[PDB]
């Protein structure tokens, strides 16, 4: 297992990164500092997480401390849905760059294919629960993303939560200048994503797996929901290999040629989670973990199920 995967922009991306959704602003600076100290070189961020300033304090201190050089870090952020119009993309990117203390991103993703009405609220509502859409489509927002590459603000651009028809729409765009480098999607043993992974990889698009541990701290968790970290079949595979359940859940996507971005703010788990380059799951283990698919999603964007570009009606 090599540490980096080659992207279609010619750059290499670390296959293990640190997630930051739900990392409290008063804890995420130390989380990122610890992560860089123990070997992480990839941080996954987003404006909608409301903690980029604090992530940036950590990055900037480790660069100032010469723990790491900027060229060795791979920092990812995401354009939120209320910024899909052409005239707002650059300012959104630049706000994220300012917050993160950076003069470029390694990768900037369209966070969801659904555009929302611009304004202060991240989920604008009409009077009844519905999300108020934007009329700007995925292809004009993609052109605005391409402009960021050509202005030097981002090294690579990509997409997140796009279904295969939507990836295809991008790939078929008239006048396409840059293909997406990455599609970041939910992926774990309960949502194994064979069809969409197969499609993206066949096109040279790298897939990043989010919520690899099943997001036990997701806000809408219900007790009845399945739980990867407590699944006795996964605990048995981990015991066989003398690893933790989380380590198995992180190694699983790595062996599918995916990038994976487990989140923690706990120093011991941050270090734990990185110690996954030292064992291998068998093919039998991999097929066994794949067999647990339940099409179960952490992130179903439930307020947006009537949006024209809602991604999860489609089989994949
Ligand atoms: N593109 C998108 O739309 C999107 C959507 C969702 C997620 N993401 C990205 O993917 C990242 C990861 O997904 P996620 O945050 O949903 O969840 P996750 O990484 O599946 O799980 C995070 C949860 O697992 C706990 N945890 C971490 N390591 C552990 C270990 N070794 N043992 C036991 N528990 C452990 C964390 O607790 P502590 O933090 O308290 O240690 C936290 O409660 C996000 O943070 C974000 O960067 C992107």
């Amino acid at each position: 297992m090599a540490s980096r995967i080659l992207l279609n922009n010619g750059a290499k991306m670390p296959i293990l990164g640190l997630g930051t959704w739900k990392s409290p602003p008063g804890q995420v600076t130390e989380a990122v500092k610890v992560a860089i100290d123990v070997g992480y070189r990839h941080i996954d961020c987003a404006h909608v997480y409301q903690n980029e300033n604090e992530v940036g304090v950590a990055i900037q201190e480790k660069l100032r401390e010469q723990v790491v050089k900027r060229e060795e870090l791979f920092i990812v952020s995401k354009l939120w849905c209320t910024y899909h119009e052409k005239g707002l993309v650059k300012g959104a990117c630049q706000k994220t760059l300012s917050d993160l203390k950076l003069d470029y991103l390694d990768l900037y993703l369209i966070h969801w294919p659904t555009g929302f009405k611009p304004g202060k609220e991240f989920f604008p509502l009409d009077e009844s629960g519905n999300v108020v859409p934007s009329d700007t489509n995925i292809l004009d927002t993609w052109a605005a993303m391409e402009e960021l590459v050509d202005e030097g603000l981002v090294k690579a651009i990509g997409i997140s939560n796009f279904n295969h028809l939507q990836v295809e729409m991008i790939l078929n765009k008239p006048g396409l200048k840059y293909k997406p480098a990455v599609n970041q999607i939910e992926c774990h043993p309960y949502l194994t994503q064979e069809k969409l992974i197969q499609y993206c990889q066949s096109k040279g698009i790298v897939v990043t797996a989010y919520s690899p541990l099943g997001s036990p701290d997701r806000p809408w968790a219900k007790p009845e929901d399945p739980s990867l970290l407590e699944d006795p079949r996964i605990k048995a595979i981990a015991a066989k290999h003398n690893k933790t359940t989380a380590q198995v859940l992180i190694r699983f996507p790595m062996q599918r040629n995916l990038v994976v971005i487990p989140k923690s703010v706990t120093p011991e788990r941050i270090a734990e989670n990185f110690k996954v380059f030292d064992f291998e799951l068998s093919s039998q283990d991999m097929t066994t973990l794949l067999s647990y698919n339940r099409n179960w999603r952490v992130c179903a964007l439930l307020s947006c199920t009537s949006h024209k570009d809602y991604p999860f009606h489609e089989e994949f």
